[PDB]
């Protein structure tokens, strides 16, 4: 199917004999599920995100059926606020991001121009809003807390900010704060006609 990004891109998955809902997340390298019962051995792992890091259990060779497609790979389990399907499984179901078409074997980075500056940012279907690392932006803003895989961060909310993303113009909200990576979220992805296809 093709999916636009006006809403969170959620899918139904079956793993370990259980049914769950998960977010197709182009900004995630790997799949991370909330605590659940999985069969077999696993290795202790630390992963980072917005908010910091979390400790997860790493299971390999885990069979997952994501929509009507089967895939085998690494599944991380731990204190994530939402189940996410990352790129290492997205590639297995043939998922692409279109706006150019882009496969997901590598992080989907784009060049953006904002506030007269050039930066690189990750097209992130798992992010509601756009979040950039500290930078100089003109004008007024509002304090705001946003949540992510490792907890919450305080950001500055700038509205009606012009961004040119891969040479497409869009105006929307941009959050600025201690994110580890610049991410372009759904509220700007919709404005450049981005879709997920698998």
């Amino acid at each position: 199917p093709q999916v636009t990004l006006w809403q969170r891109p959620l899918v139904t998955i079956k793993i370990g004999g259980q049914l769950k809902e998960a977010l197709l997340d182009t900004g995630a390298d790997d799949t991370v599920l909330e605590e659940m019962s999985l069969p077999g051995r696993w290795k202790p792992k630390m992963i980072g995100g917005i908010g910091g890091f979390i400790k997860v259990r790493q299971y390999d060779q885990i069979l997952i059926e994501i929509c009507g497609h089967k895939a085998i790979g690494t599944v991380l389990v731990g204190p994530t606020p939402v189940n996410i399907i990352g790129r290492s499984l997205l590639t297995q179901i043939g998922a692409t991001l279109n706006f150019p078409q882009v496969t997901l074997w590598q992080r989907p980075l784009v060049t953006i121009k904002i506030g007269g500056q050039l930066k690189e940012a990750l097209l992130d279907t798992g992010a509601d809003d756009t979040v950039l690392e500290e930078m100089s932006l003109p004008g007024r803003w509002k304090p705001k807390m946003i949540g992510g895989i490792g907890g919450f961060i305080k950001v500055r909310q700038y509205d009606q900010i012009l961004i040119e993303i891969c040479g497409h113009k869009a105006i929307g909200t941009v959050l600025v704060g201690p994110t580890p990576v610049n991410i372009i979220g759904r509220s700007l992805l919709t404005q450049i006609g981005a879709t997920l296809n698998f």
